[PDB]
């Protein structure tokens, strides 16, 4: 049983880990995007790209709050 | 102007904020829910309740990516 227990964990490792992994990459880029766009100034459009992007965060943010509550439904 | 772009970029920071916290309180939560499921093995359903957390976190993954593709889409 111990070998199949390590197995389950093993599993549920993987998947947690890659959970982690593609929110890692969504912060990474998402804080890359803000900060280069206000270092960026000379834009022509800085105004509309800064509402762009952050209702573009708003929008993710939402989402991911709705797959969250998803998340909690399948697992309760 | 100074005053007006210190304004955007509040608004930019607020927006990034609030995605990266909610990925944070995503991250923690899902930690302990797998953490505390394997400490909790006296469970008699630990096989299913070990495979429905794991396909939820690859489902939520993988809704977190398209959520993440649409933000790149949306500010091409």
């Amino acid at each position: 049983s111990y070998d199949n227990m390590l197995k389950m964990l093993s599993d549920l490792n993987k998947d947690l880990e890659k959970l982690l992994e593609e929110m890692e990459k969504i912060s990474v880029q998402a804080t890359w995007m803000a900060y280069d766009m206000v270092v960026m100034r000379t834009n022509p459009t800085l105004a509309e790209s800064m509402r762009r992007l952050e209702d573009a965060f708003l929008n993710c943010k939402e989402e991911m709050e709705k797959n969250w509550q998803e998340l909690l439904t399948e697992t309760k």
